[PDB]
């Protein structure tokens, strides 16, 4: 039956390696450690990222979907490749079993993130693995893949038509994130020597609680760091919204969506400070701290109608996170993929993508993220436009107490 409601023992999945070693109501706290651990790497890979672009740069993620994605790249891995995939990405930061039984986990996560009954918000995933035509994958890895994420295989001839083949997971990636993602892999990324692709999509769209009115919504210059302008939709409101005002002025403010059970934060800092001690400072332990402080109080809430694009490889950050084997041909283990026993693969090079659009009546994100195995190691765009005085976004889910998608938001003009 469906593993929302199963047992580890009711389908004890066996995976290709073993790892070398209050709370909400109605809740197994196992799922909950799962959130911390995912939570403790969005803020890490935020910091790195953050740490490698312009202070005045956009930044928009989904850590959930890029956590998604690589336990599932994890599946295949083995002996140090798999030891440092449970470190960067904080599943040896909490007990024995939930480590030794991640998938299983997440799959429950998953399970209460997209399959909740009376859902007031829409939030869906989907998940997908792409293998060359040629060969023979692992069945019990594709029985698990399927299982667990709900990732079916589906063969594509990179053999032959590495870049046709591409074109066709993008359109899958767009389909199921409503065509707000269209082309996550960047040209030339898979080639002849691709073997599988590991697919991860988000999709949210919700509506405000306590929506805008589009006849107070004005117009105003907005002045890039560089000084020229353009042209902003200034958004105001004036209402009840859970705030607060911490140390050195930065303010907190939450906007529930519908129902509340996903609402967004915004962390701004004081009016002429940097965002750079913010940032730096980032701990789920803060974050819940701000949160925690939040007191529901009437204010005059600005906020620009706006819409903003992310996409980069993950390669760089990661590595210095700790990542090293999986990208190497040398050192990469992933001997759980294919049934012919070929050890040799590793991950080529991963991308990400995110969506953010908001306005009077709600914020619609996507997410995507793209896991190749045996491929073209490129290096993407290293150029982007760098505005002025951003502000960081979160939309994150209440019970859960889950992370989405994260960001700062620099360029609020379109
Ligand atoms: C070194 O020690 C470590 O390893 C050993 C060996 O494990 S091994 O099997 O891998 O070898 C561990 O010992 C095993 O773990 C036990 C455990 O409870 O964790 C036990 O697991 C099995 O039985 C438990 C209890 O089942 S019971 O229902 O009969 O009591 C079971 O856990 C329950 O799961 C429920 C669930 O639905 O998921 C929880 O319900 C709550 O959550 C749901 C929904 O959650 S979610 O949607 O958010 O995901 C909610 O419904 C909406 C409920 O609402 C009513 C919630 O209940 S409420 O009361 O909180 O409101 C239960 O409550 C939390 C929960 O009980 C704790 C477990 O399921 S699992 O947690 O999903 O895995 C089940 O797993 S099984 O498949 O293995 O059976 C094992 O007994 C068989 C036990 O093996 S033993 O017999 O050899 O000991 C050590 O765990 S522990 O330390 O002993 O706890 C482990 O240590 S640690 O990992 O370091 O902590
Ligand atoms: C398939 O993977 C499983 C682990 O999930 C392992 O038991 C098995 O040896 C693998 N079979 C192969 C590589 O043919
Ligand atoms: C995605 O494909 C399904 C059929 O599987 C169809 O319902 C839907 O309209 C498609 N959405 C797109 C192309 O955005």
């Amino acid at each position: 039956v469906d593993i929302c409601t199963a047992k580890p023992r009711d389908i004890p999945m066996n995976p290709m390696c073993i790892y070398r070693s209050k709370i909400p109501e109605a809740t197994n706290r196992r799922v909950w450690e799962l959130s911390k651990a995912n939570s403790r790497f969005a803020t890490t890979f935020y910091q790195h990222l953050a740490d490698s672009k312009n202070d005045n740069d956009n930044i928009f993620l989904s850590p959930l979907s890029i956590s998604t994605a690589f336990a599932m790249t994890k599946l295949g891995a083995c002996n140090d490749t798999l030891q440092q995939l449970m470190e960067v990405f904080k599943f040896d930061t909490i007990s024995e079993k939930t480590s030794d039984q991640i998938h299983f986990f997440f799959a429950k996560l998953n399970c209460r993130l997209y399959r909740k009954a009376n859902k007031s918000s829409k939030l869906v995933s989907a998940n997908r693995l792409f293998g060359d035509k040629s060969l023979t994958f692992n069945e019990t890895y594709q029985d698990i893949s399927e299982l667990v994420y709900g990732a079916k295989l589906q063969p594509l001839d990179f053999k032959e038509n590495a870049e046709q083949s591409r074109a066709a997971i993008n359109k899958w990636v767009s389909n199921k994130t409503e065509g707000r993602i269209t082309d996550v892999i960047p040209s030339e990324a898979i080639n002849e020597l691709t073997v599988l692709v590991l697919v991860n999509t988000i999709y949210f769209k919700g509506l405000w609680k306590s929506k805008f009115s589009p006849e107070n919504t004005r117009k105003e210059l907005f002045y890039k760091a560089d000084g020229e302008s353009c042209s902003a939709s200034m958004m105001y409101q004036e209402g009840k919204f859970r705030y607060r005002r911490v140390a050195e002025g930065t303010q907190v403010l939450e906007l529930p969506f519908k129902g509340d059970d996903i609402t967004m934060v915004l962390i701004l800092p004081k009016p002429e400070k940097s965002l750079a001690k913010v940032e730096k400072e980032l701990t789920p332990e803060v974050l819940q701290e701000w949160l925690d402080e939040l007191e529901e109080m009437m204010l005059v809430v600005h906020m620009p109608r706006f819409r903003i694009e992310d996409g980069f490889s993950l390669k760089e950050q990661l590595q210095d996170m700790g990542l090293v084997d999986l990208f190497s041909p040398e050192k990469s283990k992933l001997p759980g993929i294919v049934a012919e026993g070929r050890d040799d693969l590793y991950v080529s090079d991963a991308f990400h993508k995110a969506f953010l659009e908001v306005n009077e009546e709600g914020s619609e994100a996507a997410a995507s993220t793209a896991v190749v195995i045996a491929g073209r190691s490129l290096n993407p765009n290293r150029v982007t436009f760098k505005a002025n005085r951003p502000f960081l976004v979160f939309i994150r889910e209440v019970p859960l107490n889950t992370i989405i998608f994260m960001g700062r938001v620099a360029n609020p003009c379109v």
